[PDB]
C-alpha cells in the first residue's frame, strides 16, 4: 500500500524541534518504512499457502493456522506505526493555531512545551504499551513445529511452518529498533528538563 | 485502487471549517484510507480460495460461499467511504458560486450555515444508516464454522472459514473509528448551535 | 490499467458549461471511474478460475463458459465510459478554434450554442443505445446455476457461477446511477431551451 | 509497461500540423493506447493456462498451442503501435533542425512540406502492411475448436480455445479502428494536395 | 523493476553531441527500453512453470530447466543495456568538469574529442562482446524440444518448450537493432574522423 | 518495494565531496539499486515454490528448506545497501549545523575532515564485515544437490534447487562490485591523506 497522505505531515513539521526528534524521525523513515516497503513484507507472502499440517481431517489446516497466528507480525508493526505517529500531528495544532493568533496581531514556558512532553510522553507509553502485548502474546522466537490442541481436529496435530529463521532475524531486528527508539525519548526529555 | 480524484477535491476544502472538520478530515484519511490501502485490504486477499467445505458435491463450495457472504466487509467499508464524502462536496459548490458572485462584485446567517448544517446531518445519517445496516446483515464476530442449507447440497454441510480472528479484530478496529466518527459530529453540530 | 491521457483532456473544459455539466463531471469521476478502479474490479478477478461444471467431457467448461458470458460486465462499462466521453472533446474543438480566430482579431446565437446540443444529444443517445444492449444481451440479475446446451457437451450440463449476488448487487448500482445520468441531461436540455 | 518516454515525445509535436492530424494523435491515444492499458491487456491474461488439449501424451499441448498461436494479437499490436509513430518524429527533426537556424539567423515550398508527405506515406503503408500480413497469418474469427497436427502428438488432435468470443469482438474493434486511421490519411493528404 | 535514476542522468547529456547520437539515444529509449518494458518481458513471464519433461524421476525437471537455460535472454539483454550506458556518462565527468573551469575563469582539438572517441570505440567494443557471447553461447534460434544428459536423470531424456516461435521471432529483432545500434557508431566515427 | 525517502537524502548531498565520492554514488545508484530492482529480484520470484524433495514424509520440505537457507541472499544485499548509506548521512548533520551557524553569524583544519574520514572508515568496515558475514555462511557457489540432515527427515534426504547457475552469475557479480567499492574507499582516503 501507498504511504504519500501521512508523508506530508510528517514532512511539514521538521524544523521546530531539536536533533533528536530528527534523527528519531529519521530512523522511523529509513529503518522502519523502507525496510518494511522492501524486504519484510515480502518475506510474509506465503503464510498460509506454506502451511502444512500432518493429517487427513478437512478443515484442521484453518483452525490450526488462526490458532497459530492470531494477527500477523507484519499488521502489527503497521498498526504500532500508525499508533506512535499521531501524538506528534496536535504540534502542528499548536503551530497552525498560534501562527494565525499571530497572524492576527498582524491584523489589529506556555503550553507549547507542555504539548511537546505530553505528546512525547504518549508516544513513549503507546511505544511500551505496543512491546508488552508483543512479549506477552508471541514471544521472541519462532519453533519450526507447533502442536495444535483445537475442534475439529482429533486429539494433538503437529504443523509445520514456513522459514522459521528468516522471520526470527527480523523479529529481533525490529525488537532492537524499537527499542533504540524507546531509548532516544528518554534522552530528549532529560535534555529537555535539563534545558527546563 | 488509486485514490487521487477525490485527493485534491477533499484537499481544496481545508480553510472553511473548524478545528473538528480539520481533524475529522484527519481521521478520515489516516484510519480509514492509509488502513485500508496497507493491511486491511491484504488480509482479505484469499477470501475464496482458502475456503474450504466438507463434502464431495460438485459446485456446493460456490452456493455456499455465496451464502455465506453476500458481499465482502472491505467494498461496503469503501462504499461506506464513498457516501460518507460527497456530502461535503456541496459545500464547495456554495464556496465557488459566492465568489464569483464577489466576483461579479469586482465588475460593476446565511445559506451558507444552513448548507453546512444539511451537509453535516446528511452524512450523520449516512453514516447510522450504514452502520445498522452492518448490523442487520453480519453482526460483529465472525465464528470459524459455518452451516450450509442449500440447494444443490446434501442436507446440512460444514464449512471452515480463512482467519476468523484477525478479520474480527478489523471489524472491531472499523466500529471503533466509526463510533467515533459519529460523535465528533454530534460534537461539531452542538459548538454551532452554541455559537448559534 | 492507468487512466491519465483523457485525465488532462476532461481537466481542460471545466468552466465552459453550467452546474449540470459539472456535476455530471464528478459523478462521472467519482461513482464511475473510482469505484471501477477500486472495488468493481477486484470482484471480477477469478470469473473463469472459480467457474466449475459438473461433468468428465474435457473442454466442455470451455464452451459453456464462453455461452455464458460473450463479454465481461466490466468491459462493457469500459467502452460505455469511453463512448459517452467523446462527444465532448469536439466541444473543446470549438474552443480552441474560435480563440485562435480571436488570436487573429488580435493580430489584425452561432455554432457554439448548436454544437454543445449535438454533443449532448449524441451521449444520450449513446448512453440509452448502451443500456438498451445490456437489457436485451444480459437482463438484470444473474442467477447461480446455468444450463448449457452447447456441443462437444453431453445432452444439457449445468454449471455454477462464481459469487452470483455480489455482482448483482454491483449490477444494480451502475444501473441506477446510469439512470441519473441519463436524467441530468434532459434536466441540462430543458434548461438550456428554457433560456433559449 | 509504462508508456511514459513516448508520451513527451508526441506532447511535443501538436501546434505544427492541421486538424487531422491532432485528430489522428486523439484517437491515437485514447481508441488505442487507453483501450489497450485496460480491458484489451487483460482479456489475454490467461492464454495457455486456460488452453486445453485431449490427449495424454505428454508435451502435446506445448506444440500445439505454439502452432496455433505464432504470436499473441497484443504484442502484433503494440508493435503496430510503435512502427507507425517513429516516422512523425523526423518532423520534430526538422523543426529544432531548422529553428536553430533561425537561431543562426539571430545570432549574425521547401522541404518541409516534403518531409511531411514522405512521413505520411511511410506511416500508412506501414499501417496497410501490417493489416495484409494480419490477414494473411490469422484472418480475422477464431473458432472454438483448433485441430493439431505436429509431432510428438498422435495422428490428429483437437484443442479448445479460451474465450472464443470476448477476443473475436476486440479484434474486429481493433480492425474498424485501423481502417479510419488509414483513411485519415488519406483526407489530409488529399487536402494539401488541394492546398497544394 | 524502474527506470528512473539512470533516466534523468541519459536526459542531462542532449546537446553535446551531433545528430547521430541523438536518434542512438532514440533508438535505446524506444526500441530497446520501451519494448523491453511493455511486450518482451510478459512473453517471459512462464519460462518454468510451463516447462515440462517426460519422465518420472524427481528432480530432473530442474537440472534439465538449468542445463538449457544458464541465463534467461531478458536479464543477458538488462545487462547489456546497462554496460553500453555508462561509457557515455564519463563524457558529462567531461563537461561538469571544465564548465567548473570557466567557472574559475568566472572568479579570477582538446582532451573533450579524444574522451568521445574512446567512449564511442569503448561502447562498440562492449557491444560485439555481448553479441559474440550470446553467438557463442545460445545460437540465434529455440528449437522445440531439447535432449537433456545430465544426473540425477536416466539415459537421456527429452523436454519441450514454452513458446518457441514467440521468442524467436524477439530475439531476431533484437539482433537486427543491435546490428543496427553498431552501425551508426561505426557513422558517427568516420564523420568525426571526416571531420577531424 | 520503493526507494523513495532515501532518494532525497542521497541527491540533498552531491557537491560536498570529490569525484571519486560522486562515482561511488553513481555505482550506488546504477550498479546496485537499478540491477536489483529490474533483473536480480526477479530471478528469486520462485525460491521455495521451485524447491523440490525427493521423500514422503510430511513438513521435510520445509525444514530442509528452512536449513538450506537461513535467509535470502536478496534481502541480505537490501541490508547492506542500507547499512552503508547511512554513514554519509551525518555528514548533512554537520552542514546543516555549521550553515545555521554561518545563519549565526548573518544575524549579529576542524571537525568536518574528521567527520568525513570516520564516516567513510565506518562504511568501509561495515563492507567488509558484510563480506565476511557472507563469505562464513554461505560460500560463492551454489550447487545444484544439497544433502539435508534434520529432523523429522528420516535418515538423509537429498534435495534439488531452483535455478543453480543463474543465480551463480549474479553471486560473483555482487561480489566484484563490493570490491570495487571497496577498494575505491582506500583510494580515496589516500587521496585525502595525501592532501592532508
Amino acid at each position: 500500500g501507498d504511504w504519500s497522505a501521512l508523508g506530508k505531515l510528517l514532512d511539514k513539521v521538521q524544523a521546530y524541534s531539536t536533533a533528536g526528534g530528527k534523527v528519531w524521525l529519521s530512523v522511523l523513515f529509513i529503518f522502519r518504512i523502507l525496510l518494511l516497503g522492501t524486504a519484510v513484507e515480502s518475506a510474509w507472502g506465503d503464510e498460509q499457502s506454506a502451511f502444512r499440517c500432518n493429517t487427513q481431517q478437512p478443515g484442521c489446516e484453518n483452525v490450526c493456522y488462526d490458532k497459530s497466528f492470531p494477527i500477523s507480525h507484519v499488521r502489527f508493526w503497521v498498526l504500532q506505526i500508525i499508533f506512535v505517529s499521531v501524538p506528534t500531528l496536535l504540534y502542528l495544532a499548536h503551530v497552525f493555531y498560534v501562527m494565525r493568533k499571530e497572524e492576527k496581531l498582524n491584523k489589529k514556558r506556555g503550553g507549547l512545551l507542555r504539548t511537546y512532553i505530553i505528546s512525547i510522553l504518549f508516544k513513549s507509553i503507546f511505544e511500551v504499551a505496543f512491546l508488552l502485548i508483543q512479549w506477552y502474546i508471541y514471544g521472541f522466537s519462532l519453533s519450526a513445529v507447533y502442536t495444535c490442541k483445537r475442534d475439529p481436529c482429533p486429539h494433538q496435530v503437529d504443523c509445520f511452518l514456513s522459514r522459521p529463521t528468516e522471520k526470527t532475524i527480523f523479529i529481533i531486528f525490529m525488537l532492537v529498533v524499537s527499542l533504540v527508539s524507546l531509548a532516544l525519548n528518554i534522552i530528549e526529555l532529560f535534555y529537555v528538563f535539563f534545558k527546563g
